[PDB]
């Protein structure tokens, strides 16, 4: 792409430009695409969440839901701030219930002031009822759409639904800036706060004055540039995703499962993901509170025996996500349960998924997992 | 010069983040080095490997960037403040007092050195090791610098240095942390990637951060680290060209005897003399505090701002800063007074000499 390009303008416009001239042009780029009014390039995703959870108000011991089967990045700025975290097992989206969200805020003992909701894997979550319980319940709906850039829901962009969302550009994610984050937001005056608070709360003065404290989440220029070559490409490479998809369903679906994205959405399929032996009959298997504790879940015999078979031929693949409530950072905090993400887990493989791969490649890395899965 | 040569080969395909740390361990002597996507990054590790809790005192320089003392904010300790002596940086016996007052023991020490210089390093190990202090060195601004021929930040337990310096927004960002304990400086590493176990799937003891530099700022870091010691060089012939066309109306204030300031920004001081130095000893619960610049500094700079040169005020204390109403300060007066009477000049490597004298010729013409 034009990433190189843009990185030398950088070097060579430097000292006579705009300052910051790339992370404006990446904020638009992403606005444009979006079409979120507000946007504020940040170095990662977990910063933007940060900002998004303290813009909200969120203050120590305030509860804060999120999902359970998500990376911790999503819900490490909840003890950043020292919330309590309240987690929610997943549905057949692989994104929080709506039936277990339902339960958890009737159950608070206080009410939550905001949900972080990921969309995981790119699967859009059930917006329409989401957005309807966080509404009549007074919660900050904050959309943690970080490997999620490129989806949508009824034609609206992930992101765009809640009063913040965050999207990332980190190395492995659709599109990359080796390194960044974007907060959007529904609010001018709560996302130009966040970007306050992002280059050390400065007020505005020719000396150092300051009535608060910020952070160093800014975005550097160098990395904007990337963003803004990177979101040239954004829509080819979701395409690609999503052929890379139906290919391996279309090689694999014999022996795997290849859940649907909700009907009038589109998933970017980020990572390809399939479960093997498995049957929609297992989900939902319970409906349960807990208060958590550490526990492994063990891969499925065919899964590890996968990785491992595919490792030794230089092809990597990896377990999803391992659920927040089997996690001892989260020990004692509440959970909703009812067995889905611990059973993805078990029976789950995330598959290689480079919008370089062609056809052939995708149907080499199939037939190795089709021999080794006997 | 080799930035888009290493990031070329970056694209071509954490090679440069490596390579940055290894540069840095090769520079400073330091063991371990960490890089992370901004020194406020690597103080906030510095703090919570140190052990730092809610509610800890941590004592820390007031003539400074807040970025240095944020951190003690993210972990919800309280701050100590001290004023400094002719280095710019911590004095001493502000520093015992400090200590001696503390109505539990301060679990650390962030020190700056402040425009590079070196701050009085014997005596303040000395107080930290006797005191049982964990010593935090901001050299944010000091990569470069030494105290008797030993790099600033190696004396600390910790020591943190930056990339870019500090407009709102930088080409390329990042910081190094270094330590002298690899177990100490592993665990910031673990922390720095989301508090990872080493496993196939994603499993946490605790929880982390995003604070790892990206492999295209660890190029553009090991571009810049080739370069250090030649801008250092500049750096003080840049500050010993302003002494010479300035010197009969500014104080360059000296750097400690065998040390090396890096002169990463040149300053001075107008009107000044040294009996002016330790006026005004007391210490107080912080208020929000106005410092009225001397009239010559005020005007100096919109002078120079008109004739498209920027210049700027020293740092404006943390103990004047509103941020921190409350917080105790231990004070002197000098740290108030620098901002007072102090600018901060061009300090572009760029500059040939000629260029250094005529934007003196500028600042004397503004000031008589
Ligand atoms: C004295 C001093 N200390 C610190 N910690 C910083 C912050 O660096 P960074 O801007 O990479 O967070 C700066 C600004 O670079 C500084 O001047």
């Amino acid at each position: 792409g034009n990433e190189l390009k843009y990185i030398e303008e950088v070097f060579k416009s430097n000292y006579i430009a705009p300052l910051g001239e790339f992370v404006n042009r990446f904020e638009q780029s992403v606005k444009d695409y979006s079409k979120s009014e507000n946007a504020l390039a940040l170095n990662s995703a977990t910063a933007a969440l940060h900002l998004a959870l303290r813009v909200a108000g969120v203050k120590q011991d305030d509860i804060v839901l999120a999902s359970s089967f998500t990376f911790i990045a999503s819900v490490a700025p909840i003890c950043y701030l020292k919330a309590k975290p309240v987690f929610i097992d997943c549905d057949e989206t692989y994104n929080i219930d709506v039936d277990l969200l339902k339960l958890a805020i009737k159950e608070c003992e206080k009410k939550p002031k905001a949900l972080i909701l990921t969309h995981l894997y790119g699967n859009a979550a059930k917006m329409d009822e989401i957005v309807e319980i966080c509404k009549e319940n007074d919660i900050v709906l904050i959309e943690d759409a970080a490997e999620a850039l490129g989806s949508f829901y009824k034609n609206k962009a992930l992101g765009t639904f809640g009063e913040f969302g965050v999207y990332s550009y980190n190395g492995n994610k659709i599109i990359t800036t080796s390194g960044g984050g974007m907060l959007i937001g529904k609010n001018k005056e709560k996302i130009e706060k966040a970007r306050f608070y992002s280059t050390q709360a400065r007020e505005n003065c020719l000396h150092y004055e300051h009535l608060d404290y910020g952070y160093n989440y800014r975005l550097s220029n160098v990395l904007g540039a990337i963003g803004v070559a990177q979101m040239e490409v954004l829509e080819q490479r979701v395409l690609k995703k999503r052929e890379i998809y139906e290919w391996y369903k279309e090689f694999l679906g014999e022996y795997f499962s290849f859940l649907d994205e909700l009907e009038n959405s589109r998933s970017n399929r980020w990572l390809s993901t399939a479960l093997i032996n498995f049957d929609k009959n297992e989900l939902n298997a319970c409906q349960k509170d807990i208060n958590i504790s550490q526990k492994n879940i063990t891969l499925h015999p065919k899964i590890s025996k996968l990785i491992e078979d595919l490792k030794n031929k230089q092809i990597e693949t990896r377990p999803l996500w391992k659920a927040m409530h089997t996690q001892e950072v989260f020990k004692g905090a509440k959970a909703y349960l009812n067995g889905n993400s611990e059973l993805f887990f078990q029976k789950g493989i995330c598959l290689p998924s480079g919008t370089a791969m062609s056809k052939d490649d995708v149907y080499e890395i199939s037939k190795l997992i089709l021999k080794s899965i006997k």
